[PDB]
């Protein structure tokens, strides 16, 4: 029950639940990402690091959208977590390409909710997905874009020197 | 006169007009439910100092208001203030279900005042209205929600300590 | 490939990743067993907040048990995580009594390893599990049993007032 | 004489003599190691202070091993200590490679000692080796095989030039 709800619509707080989902399934996929980096075969912590971090933040962008959840006087529906799509990640552009790809889902998963919030009437909803979440994921986004053209320069001139040296002067 | 005045309506210069009524209205109920606690029959001063906050909060978001008509150079009309709903409060979750109710009534308004404003196509109230007053009505909202559910979950065991326990411990 | 693995099994590898499997879907459980608790309808804050750091606390498990797959040159292989058991929780009873189920479950398994280590004659792992898990674990269900049998002796007086002073005077 | 001796066998006695003998030759082996790296010609110094931190770890562990020789009552006996492997070094990848090696054989040499004090049933011995040299190990042996997977991903790119940044920006 709730004794609070109000201009919250029944699809609005099913897509929350579903953007809840796609948040942790990022958080897990930036753990695989972390790990895989800290393999002794591997071995860049600058980009075990980035990753880890990223991981820490998908976490706490679901929390964030579940506290929205109840303060609007939805309930929480946690489904299965799916787990990431590669065991093993490759070179760093690869991953950071992943990395992209991952937001921008998530990015499109916000500006989905979004317009079904405006189609819903509901301004408390967008106006928390922006001072919350577009603009972290722009940023975001704007980051990971630099960082994949920063390496992509550096492994045209010559791979191993390239990768060692991004993840010791940018990370 | 204004020299100033640009994309306001008088429809949305009006509403704020009367969102102010509503505002200083609940800032009175709240002065009438905050004095009712401090009744030496009564003696529950958490209850009365929570909605003493109230009436503050309320007196100045009529005062944010007012300075954003004048911002926007509106004028500022004022009206007859009617007095409360009732002289006396009933019971701790009496109050807090009027509280509930009034906030609900404020959150409406304040919705309603939104979508005059997106179909008039003015950005700077929908801005205006989410970042100073949906989301804090929204926490506001949930915060009596919690109340509400405490003391009812108290008083379903023994009334009088139960009131007793949830101003001495939750307020 | 690695370069620096020494006495460490298939088997404990195997091991180590459904540990991190249980570490993680512990995590799941303890995050929704929060968020019920934080419900308008429920408003139990100290028990969401306990809830929650247990969440914090069993990512902390995974999170060590992948950094010690990697120590010892072991790879990292995450699968799906299973959704908590389930949406709706009950009471404060029901919850701690679930929790302890749970903890208990990640004690079997802890104790299944060390058994595991030692048949394979493997003493970094038993040193490993040792100070970093099993005593934590053991800490934390006498903690949990504590809990619950405060919250018992209280609900048996009166369920409503019981519930409140528990989260109010132990949480 | 001993007053205290519990417990402890001769087996184990000359097993953590022979341990000691380990210890040095490598504490010896890194000494060699440093010295070579501080040549005019060869002038890698954050490899040289790598190694002869090593050194200085190994002499510790020896000491340490010969302090509870005498916490238990066992008595000390030296043996003469055979000058390391090489005169020179060869290339970082070279030098790190030998170090896994090395490092190896005394986390073997724990293993056999770990695995005679189980079959002695003599707990304080597993402990001691446990949270004094077993963890260590692996700990450095992860650290060593990181360090040589970017040596090696450095130096597959240009070696003279990759050598020199390993140097500059890893140690
Ligand atoms: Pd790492
Ligand atoms: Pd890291
Ligand atoms: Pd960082
Ligand atoms: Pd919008
Ligand atoms: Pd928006
Ligand atoms: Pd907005
Ligand atoms: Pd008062
Ligand atoms: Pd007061
Ligand atoms: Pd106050
Ligand atoms: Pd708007
Ligand atoms: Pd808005
Ligand atoms: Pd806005
Ligand atoms: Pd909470
Ligand atoms: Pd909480
Ligand atoms: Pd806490
Ligand atoms: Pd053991
Ligand atoms: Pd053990
Ligand atoms: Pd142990
Ligand atoms: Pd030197
Ligand atoms: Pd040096
Ligand atoms: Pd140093
Ligand atoms: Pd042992
Ligand atoms: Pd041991
Ligand atoms: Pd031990």
């Amino acid at each position: 029950s709730s004794q609070i709800r109000q201009n919250y619509s029944t699809e609005v707080e099913a897509a929350v639940n579903r953007l809840v989902n796609l948040y942790l399934r990022a958080s897990y996929t930036y753990l695989s990402l972390g790990f895989y980096f800290d393999r002794d075969d591997v071995a860049l912590e600058g980009v075990c690091h980035f990753f880890r971090e990223l991981a820490e933040e998908k976490r706490e962008g679901a929390e964030r959208l579940l506290k929205m959840q109840n303060q609007r006087g939805g309930r929480a529906l946690f489904q299965d977590l799916q787990k990431p799509s590669q065991d093993e990640w490759g070179t760093t552009p690869d991953a950071m390409k992943a990395a992209i790809v991952l937001e921008k889902s998530l990015n499109q998963a916000l500006l989905d909710l979004h317009a079904l919030g405006s189609a819903q009437a509901d301004p408390h909803l967008c106006d928390f997905l922006e001072s919350h979440f577009l603009d972290e994921e722009v940023k975001l986004i704007k980051k990971m874009g630099d960082h994949l053209t920063n390496i992509q320069r550096l492994v045209g001139s010559q791979a191993g020197l390239g990768e060692y040296l991004f993840e010791r002067l940018t990370l």
